[PDB]
């Protein structure tokens, strides 16, 4: 179904934000939060907020 396909990219946003914190990138790492924007909007507030707090 499209969760799981949420999960696996909730995971490979961890995954692709832990690379990007493992080569030193401010800038890409930075503007994640902000390309990740409507992405947040199509799970609930508790995950959404929960990434925001982690990223």
């Amino acid at each position: 179904n499209d969760e799981e396909a949420v999960q696996v990219k909730e995971q490979s946003i961890l995954e692709l934000g832990s690379l990007l914190a493992k080569t030193g990138q401010a800038a890409e790492l930075g503007g994640l939060l902000k390309y990740v924007r409507p992405f947040l909007n199509s799970i609930s507030k508790a995950k959404a907020a929960r990434l925001v707090r982690s990223l």
